């Protein structure tokens, strides 16, 4: 079949740690001799207050424990990198895999290991939207949970959670400490990029449907529209220019032949489904996930 | 947000093994001093040939390695239990969690730890359908992959994979060895009971939509239908009698209160959508899904 595929959480689980600082509790990930947590564990600060506030943060106040290994770590030095804290601990993490800090481009998927008190409780799937937000599931104390990818032996760390916004959107940084989009870790109103559909992913879900359900749907458009004509329509209808990624073409072209529905018919179907749509989880299927 | 929640696979990853027998390779799970794997690793036998074939299977031809722990295990004795083999080994698994073999009733969900060569490659979510099949994702060598859930510390194993039927449906046994539904581990055409929706889960899907995507979608029915009237319609439209489980009613009444939409309107929306849908995308899907259970949508 064709399912939403997630990456096994074993590697992440053994590196998760709790970070409690003067009654503020969140999660952190422990790689080599460094624990990465969100900087607001030391307090709710804004703008450029963070530098001075971190320098006065006492190291012995960082209560850091690793539940899977039953070890309590001790911080030797605190360094703010971007909007994250790099806590150097005396112990090297024996379970550290080959890892990489890789930034995501919007339209890409990743597995969230949502943790509490340093223990991964749930695992679910998200795609970074063109507004640079994920639509996730988080409660108090979940900051520090990471969104990751796996390729063989190597853990690809992509996301660390920081903020939940009023419309159940979620923002965070990469593991370098830089946020996705213009959002910051401050409890104030923050303007959001207007939503836009990652067209490549919408095309992937429609093909996934024609490959799993039995008969061609009656709402599948009968006439095809040119890619060029779709992109003129897309500019005025909150859809990203197609293709969003040139490398997705090989996948989409392969789906088009397995399903025997030209991509030009899929795009006209998207346009004709406009009355139905007039955010709603259509960009969760990436072309690579559907094709492989 | 309301999401499809999966159980962290780390416990299962530490117990997966590879089992290779004279050219046939699949996975197994290693709990205490026992390795459980599908029986067809020894051959593609039918009917009542299994008792004899297993009895004459050489314990030395069982190559059993646990990759994440670097161990290669050695098989002391083999014993068939249902359609599963129970391979006793010299070594105890120190990573063995507190576990329980629990059989699933239809309409309940589990996390599939999809494995190859003893390594979990993917992790996804399925629900046992009323045909006792799961709509999963498997290729060669995936047999022995398990379905599981977690209640805090205990590992609840429900499923082990055996078969793929051509409609991309999958079948297997519980960890006791007995299949779900009338399917068996043979490469023959096997009659499938016609598909029926798990109405509780379809109701949970539409409620998930009201609570995260759009509180008042244009396809939400305005009038309601009684549970009784729906069940009369359901008997002729491949929807199970509502409710399929009486215990879902506590969750369903809760979702109704927070969504302030009585489930009678949800049931009438199900009936209207079988003629009115026209490609509407509900909770991220273009058809009715049994993946959302009331408990998961309510608890989250
Ligand atoms: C971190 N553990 C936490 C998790 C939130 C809690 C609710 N859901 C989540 O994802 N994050 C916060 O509490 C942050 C803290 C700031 C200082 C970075 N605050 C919020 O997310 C805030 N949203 S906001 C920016 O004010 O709109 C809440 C607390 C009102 C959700
Ligand atoms: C076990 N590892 C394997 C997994 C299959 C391969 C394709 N996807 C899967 O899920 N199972 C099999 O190869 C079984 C073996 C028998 C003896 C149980 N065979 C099949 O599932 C068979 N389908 S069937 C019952 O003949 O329609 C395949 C191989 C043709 C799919």
């Amino acid at each position: 079949g064709i399912k939403i595929l997630l990456h096994p959480s074993g590697v992440v689980e053994r590196c998760m740690v709790s970070v409690v600082y003067n009654g503020s509790a969140l999660n952190g990930i422990w790689l080599k001799n460094v624990v990465y947590c969100p900087r607001h564990v030391i307090g709710k600060f804004r703008g450029d207050q963070w530098t001075h506030m971190v320098s006065i943060a006492d190291c012995r106040d960082f209560i850091v424990k690793c539940p899977i290994q039953g070890i309590q770590l001790n911080v030797q030095s605190v360094k703010m990198v971007g909007a994250l804290l790099q806590l150097t601990v005396h112990t090297n993490n024996t379970a550290t895999p080959d890892y990489k800090f890789e930034r995501l481009q919007p339209g890409s998927s990743m597995t969230i290991a949502c943790a509490y008190d340093g223990i991964v409780r749930h695992v679910y799937h998200v795609v970074l939207q063109l507004n640079n937000l994920i639509y996730a599931s988080f409660l108090n104390g979940a900051c520090g949970s990471v969104g990751y990818t796996l390729k063989g032996k190597t853990l690809y760390l992509h996301y660390m959670h920081h903020i939940e916004f009023n419309n159940k959107t979620h923002s965070g940084t990469d593991l370098e400490g830089n946020f996705y989009g213009p959002y910051v870790d401050e409890e104030v109103i923050q303007q959001q990029t207007a939503f836009q559909y990652y067209t490549d992913n919408v095309v992937a879900q429609l093909y996934a449907h024609l490959l799993t359900v039995d008969a061609r749907p009656k709402w599948l458009a009968q006439s095809q529209i040119s890619i060029e004509d779709f992109n003129s329509w897309a500019a005025n209808n909150s859809f990203a220019n197609f293709p969003c990624e040139q490398t997705n073409m090989s996948y989409i072209m392969g789906l088009s032949q397995t399903a025997r529905v030209p991509v030009e018919r899929i795009l006209n179907t998207i346009i004709q489904l406009t009355t139905n749509r007039d955010y709603d989880f259509e960009c969760d299927w990436t072309p690579e996930m559907v094709y492989n």
